[PDB]
């Protein structure tokens, strides 16, 4: 039986996000090795989780050593040195000396859930501001508000109310705040680059101004950097690009370099408001913790933010070259190695090319390239490879992507129909 | 400055369940190693997550090889070999009626939530039966049908029905047979529209409720009432599953097979991993529905496999049954000496010891229990308490715990009983506990 056929038989549809029959048995650096023998360049990096790539020496060393001599298995019922070392390391990376503490999780979902629960418990303020198209996780607790003030994301490519500046969204926020009692909203949840929305970098200056308004109202600013955080944006934290510092930082995916690990950096008052309150047995386990430590160590050691900045420009330069040749490309956006490329039927009408996008990723897979699409309209290719990816791998991936566009016709809508996707 | 103070400075209280200042920098077998190098026998096994203990060679080999050559990092947008192999291995070991599939998670919390969300999605029946005192998780979705104190302050599912647990030591309405509970169930089902309940969540030994083994034959009768009303039976074996009970699956003791099995804790051997074994119709009813990026990651999956292969190779069910008798015998020996010990219960290496002020009226001895484990810690033995009354000592050691470890543990436990008055009220007040 083929690996992909075994998968369909053993594993239920519930957790499947499948677009093509990718069936993996290995990985080395930025390359996935399929069962069938072929290597593929990973432009996805498991949605950004594989920050250091596959089999990075630092991850192997840290994880192997931890497995061999684990400081227990939890942070709930015992303090453990790896988790404490990682916590101090995270506090050191954030402007929160004496003011902030750490909460460890398994995922961005449980981390966002925990932040919200803790905010409500600590402040009694259960009202929330979030953006339409926001992704804060896929559990009841994180979809709770992923009471609610929904704002449009300030998208330069598709302005709200005919205002490219985004200032009409700040005016909307002002009205929504005045419409409801002061002290009713406890938190604003932001993505400093929108993920599921289609890798949208907000217009310049918007978020600084957004945060200002929140602070004026005693509203906590929660920055969700599960996707775009830890070196990936060309700086360590994505908010560094934006002229503000959040009250709360949520971290996940790439934090674990392949292991389940998330963290909330939050004021001490928020995280000390109760004990035994948001906890799961393997939270703060020393094997995930040691993996996270290796990720942060490598980020500093190998200057991964500068690597991401340098390699992102190269990638996005590459994409612009393809745009001269392929009219489908309408917008190329991003910071560092978090890039999006939106595909449109007309560049002036900006009408989304959904069908063509689906064929494009399927085709790219046949050619030896792993890339997925996101967006409200299913028309934005997401690029989040290992920060470790080689300049050679980028150029190869660019050729394959070029090839994919030239060969969309080679993919039928019935090959697309076999994979349920989103 | 020392590790425990550094922890208070860096890590919030929100996720802390602390009973004493245990500060760990290492582990070997059934032993935890503190910052200064002092060794402690771990009878908790991290609430049973450390199924194979610490630094077990099979976990080390599995994890190191998977880190070196990982099959991606996900089962969401890719199939990977470690996860499928693990899925089929779990499937092979389940004596299911019909055909079943696997959902993979990080924890028993996300697994219970996902099981429930899938049932509601597959069937449209949102009503749920769970037991008073039930612990199914600490996420919004899994707290919705839980009954423990941790979940006491959370939003409960509409159509949640809570039944008393069949506790031999504290029988509901003083009926030792458990008949009054099945009678209560019957009255509950008919105060509610026919076909409205989709699920019944069962702990085959109730964990946080006080490590409670139900009356013999009760769960089979309970399962029968559910099956006759179209209600799917969900067996939460996160705590008490995979060899720990003296059998591979704890339901093997109760003479019924569940529709859905939930796994976690010990499944990962120290890495985050859970699983749901559910009928195909339930797990296939939707796609991209209940998902987190690192679900089915190949490193957690490799450990899961090392756990099941070790369970098989070392016949860990048979080991647990014997080591468990050895442990409960030793505890019975302690009962003959210390009047606080009111009840000793459990299967295999899942054991509970309830402490009471008086053996006749069985009033819970809360203050002594806290002092007991604090003293045990000082003597070099790690053990926690559970229960609605905070009076139940829980023993869930690594399944690979040696006989000598157990004897050493029994001696330190004996000593901790003799010496609990050494522990001051002020010392305990420093730890928030439950
Ligand atoms: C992936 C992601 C999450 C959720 O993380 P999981 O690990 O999938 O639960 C939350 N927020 C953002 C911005 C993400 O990208
Ligand atoms: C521990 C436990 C859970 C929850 O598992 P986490 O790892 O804490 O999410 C659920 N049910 C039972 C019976 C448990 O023991």
């Amino acid at each position: 039986k083929a690996l992909y056929d075994r998968d369909g038989a053993a594993i239920g549809n519930l957790q499947k996000l499948r677009f093509f029959p990718l069936a993996i048995s290995g990985g080395r650096g930025a390359r996935l090795i399929e069962e069938n023998g072929r290597e593929l360049i990973d432009l996805s990096g498991a949605w950004g989780a594989a920050s250091l790539g596959y089999g990075h020496p630092a991850i192997v060393a840290a994880v192997s050593a931890a497995a061999a001599n684990p400081a227990g298995a939890t942070i709930l019922s015992a303090s453990n040195a790896p988790a404490v070392t990682l916590a101090e390391r995270l506090l050191a990376s954030f402007p929160g000396e004496g003011t902030h503490k750490i909460w460890f999780g398994h995922s961005g979902s449980d981390a966002n859930e925990a932040a919200y629960r803790a905010i409500v418990k600590a402040t009694g303020r259960s009202g929330v501001i979030a953006f339409a198209g926001a992704y804060h996780g896929c559990t009841v607790g994180s979809m709770a508000f992923s009471g609610l003030i929904l704002l449009p994301y300030p998208d330069p490519y598709r302005p709200y109310r005919n205002d490219p500046t985004g200032d009409a969204i700040l005016t909307l926020l002002t009205e929504k705040l005045a419409a409801v009692p002061a002290g009713s909203i406890g938190a604003a949840f932001i993505e400093p680059i929108q993920s599921d929305g289609g890798l949208i970098v907000p217009p310049d200056g918007f978020l600084r101004k957004f945060a200002d308004i929140c602070r004026a109202h005693g509203i906590l600013v929660v920055c969700d950097e599960v996707k775009v955080g830890l070196a990936r944006s060309g700086r360590l934290h994505c908010f560094e690009h934006e002229g503000f510092v959040p009250d709360i930082l949520v971290l996940g995916k790439g934090l674990g370099g392949g292991l389940p690990l998330s963290a909330v950096i939050a004021p001490a008052e928020i995280l000390d408001c109760a004990s035994a309150f948001a906890m799961q047995t393997l939270h703060g386990n020393p094997i995930s913790a040691a993996a996270g430590l290796a990720v942060l160590e490598t980020i500093d050691r190998d200057d991964l933010p500068a690597m991401a900045e340098r390699k992102g420009r190269l990638l996005r330069d590459g994409l612009s070259e393809l745009a001269k040749r392929h009219p489908l490309i309408g917008d190329i956006r991003g910071r560092g190695l978090a890039c999006g490329m939106e595909l449109v039927c007309d560049r002036q009408s900006r009408e989304p090319a959904r069908a063509e996008t689906a064929k494009l990723i399927y085709r790219a897979y046949q050619l030896g390239l792993v890339v997925y699409y996101v967006g409200m309209n299913g028309n934005v290719l997401e690029f989040t490879p290992p920060l470790t990816i080689t300049e050679t791998d980028i150029h190869k991936a660019l050729d394959l992507l070029d090839r994919a566009f030239s060969e969309l016709s080679a993919v039928s809508n019935e090959e697309i129909a076999q994979f349920a996707g989103w």
